[PDB]
């Protein structure tokens, strides 16, 4: 049976940085999640990038993206970042969250087809309204980061509704860090600055295979700067890394 | 086809006194560069290189029954202490655990097992003397531009293996990754023999660099265990100078 506690021993990471956020860590074996808090862990927001995996998936299973080694060729029009102006593979369109790539994935899919595996998936509110190719940016859809580790736990064990082959090659994409004893699998997401009083979200999640154990993880925290941006690494990492997982 | 030689990495070899070959190829094996075109072609034991092949060939007899198999560990003395544990998949490959891959090849046998290499196209394919100690201490025999070949076939899932069991183990296989590149690669050593006939050390594999790929296989004499890490750090230095990682 999936269980959750709450703990205190990772507040001093949040408050040392004045960060308002949580952490979710689930250790596989023991079916058991922990984190700083409770309410927040099961408040729902924009998924930002981090949509970017079932969009993947998505794109995989319904044959839009022809394989894993499909190149998205860049058309020479300006892009919203440097970074995006270049022919992508999809580990590279996931590594710097190229969106006109994946809104493009988007409008091939369609609404009838997206709502369809989100609803498959169990991914969120699977609320899609305000546009086929904005609907996760800034759009309805929001998620909670229980929600991305329990969707993260069915992509690791290849249970969601799509080929285990399709599943695999987002899988490798997704590896972020690789060391002799474990392998980090991960996605990071930020909606933007928003305002004082409605900041922006910022996301990291993803899972360890640390020996034989397996960590699902997920992260978010308030954002009103781009300067509080490296935190939403740097404190899931300074957790994990005190827990053993990592470092 | 072709095999070119390369003279401009000779320094990295002859600064640590190495007698060795590195392959590197762009694209596909169709072209490669290398600092020796004898030895590029020359056969060697593979070692622990041959982790790779053992764990596709494991997968699609069902010897390994999926993708999370644990294979645990019976609590009897191992020639290594990082190979006392239960070990996943990736975990028995990253740390070359011996004793797991003897008991898979037992498992294959030497009919299934002489079966896929030869459908692999796996260097003289010979597995004769022991069918868990063939690729260690007999006559199997690889080279470094056979194995950018394989390498090659195993990232374009061209191997005859189901693509699900290539992407497992290409997964398996990542050691380094970084925004830029992900490194897949494999260690291998023979152990020292003699200053006269000396053991061979291997580091093989491919980089997967924004939308390109570099396949490179690199292999040394050895007669001493403390020149085991000039296997990566030679390799890693020329695929630095030609801006391919770090
Ligand atoms: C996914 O997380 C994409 C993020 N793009 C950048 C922003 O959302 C910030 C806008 O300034
Ligand atoms: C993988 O290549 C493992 C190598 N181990 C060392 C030997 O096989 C020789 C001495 O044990
Ligand atoms: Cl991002
Ligand atoms: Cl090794």
């Amino acid at each position: 049976s999936n269980s959750i506690t709450e703990n205190t021993s990772w507040n001093k990471e949040f408050s040392a940085e004045a960060v308002n956020g949580v952490f979710v860590l689930c250790k596989s074996s023991s079916k058991s999640c922990a984190t700083n808090d409770l309410a927040r862990a099961s408040k729902e927001y924009l998924p930002a990038s981090t949509f970017k995996i079932p969009n993947a998936i998505i794109g995989l299973e319904t044959g839009v993206i022809k394989n894993e080694h499909q190149v998205f060729k860049w058309d020479g029009k300006p892009r919203a970042m440097k970074q995006w102006e270049r022919d992508l593979t999809l580990r590279g369109a996931i590594q710097v969250s190229a969106v006109p790539v994946f809104q493009q994935i988007a409008r091939e899919v369609g609404e009838v087809r997206m709502q369809k595996y989100l609803k498959k998936f169990s991914y969120g509110n699977q609320n899609i309204s305000g546009g086929i190719d904005k609907f996760w940016l800034e759009d309805q859809l929001r998620i909670s980061a229980v929600n991305q580790v329990e969707f993260l736990e069915s992509l690791y064990l290849n249970k969601l509704s799509a080929s285990k082959e399709n599943q695999l090659i987002v899988k490798e994409a997704l590896v972020t860090e690789a060391a002799p004893e474990y392998l980090v699998h991960s996605k990071t997401g930020f909606s933007g600055v928003g305002t004082e009083s409605n900041p922006g979200v910022a996301w990291w999640v993803g899972w360890v295979e640390k020996e034989t154990e397996v960590y699902f993880f997920a992260f978010n925290m308030d954002i009103d700067n781009e300067s509080k941006l490296p935190l939403r690494k740097s404190i899931p990492t300074k957790i994990m890394e005190s827990e053993g997982i990592i470092g």
